[PDB]
């Protein structure tokens, strides 16, 4: 599924993610923004051999298991490809133990370079919430 910007960000504000761990809701729709371009089905090779998964591209070395990472954990609990799915759900709760580790949202390399800083409340304006 690809989600318009507000739709992400009413489903993200319904599953919990506004202020969680103290990041307000526009961090997260511009993490998904520049990590999957909203897209649930998004996946990403990196050159160790991982893969990223979903609408928080989510890295199969530590959060999620798809049997192809060698050395590899599964924190998440899942499979990748529950990553994937059209319902936000499974990417939410893995994104918030993610986020719960000590580097906070400087996990995502796309929020780092491009969300921190920025005035991330423009990413829910206009929004139904
Ligand atoms: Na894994
Ligand atoms: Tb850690």
């Amino acid at each position: 599924k690809v989600f318009g910007r507000c739709e992400l960000a009413a489903a993200m504000k319904r599953h919990g993610l506004d202020n969680y761990r103290g990041y307000s809701l526009g961090n997260w729709v511009c993490a998904a923004k520049f990590e999957s371009n909203f897209n649930t089905q998004a996946t990403n090779r990196n050159t160790d051999g991982s893969t990223d998964y979903g609408i928080l591209q989510i890295n199969s070395r530590w959060w999620c298991n798809d049997g192809r990472t060698p050395g590899s954990r599964n924190l998440c609990n899942i499979p990748c490809s529950a990553l994937l799915s059209s319902d936000i759900t499974a990417s939410v709760n893995c994104a918030k133990k993610i986020v719960s580790d000590g580097n906070g949202m400087n996990a995502w390399v796309a929020w780092r370079n491009r969300c921190k800083g920025t005035d991330v409340q423009a990413w829910i304006r206009g929004c139904r919430l």
